[PDB]
């Protein structure tokens, strides 16, 4: 097994999801949820479990933070013109079920 980053197909339905989890997860100093708009670029790492860095566009949705909770589906992008690229690592630990967002980095 290498140790390196592998490039995956961006496309794939399971990155989409990872990308919502860590976009639905930037909660500080905003009125509205982010979401996702595309998934750029994709790569995976292999250590006690998965690495998921994901190149994503983000927008704000039109779901206000405290008054729904999050959704793919119902937090559709307010205005999905307006595009902001992040960089979204995910550390997957499948067997105790746990994920957590290691970093998340706008350009913007
Ligand atoms: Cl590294």
């Amino acid at each position: 097994i290498p140790g390196g980053w592998t490039r995956q197909d961006p496309t794939e339905a399971r990155f989409l999801e990872l990308a919502h989890f860590a976009t639905s997860s930037q909660t500080e100093g905003r009125e509205f949820y982010d979401t996702v708009v595309t998934v750029k670029e994709v790569e995976t790492q292999v250590v006690a479990g998965m690495n998921y860095k994901l190149t994503i566009e983000i927008s704000p949705s039109v779901c206000k933070i405290g008054e729904v909770q999050y959704s793919a589906e119902q937090c559709v992008p307010k205005d999905a013109q307006q595009k902001s690229t992040c960089v979204a690592v995910i550390y997957h630990v499948p067997w105790q079920n746990q994920k957590s967002v290691t970093s998340y980095r706008c350009e913007h």
